[PDB]
């Protein structure tokens, strides 16, 4: 369910790191 972000798009499905920034862009 909460997998993509709640609120910030990111641009790959990774995780979203919403409590360091927006997305981790680890991939």
């Amino acid at each position: 369910l909460n997998n993509p972000c709640n609120g910030v798009t990111c641009p790959s499905g990774y995780r979203c790191s919403i409590v360091d920034k927006q997305c981790i862009k680890k991939e």
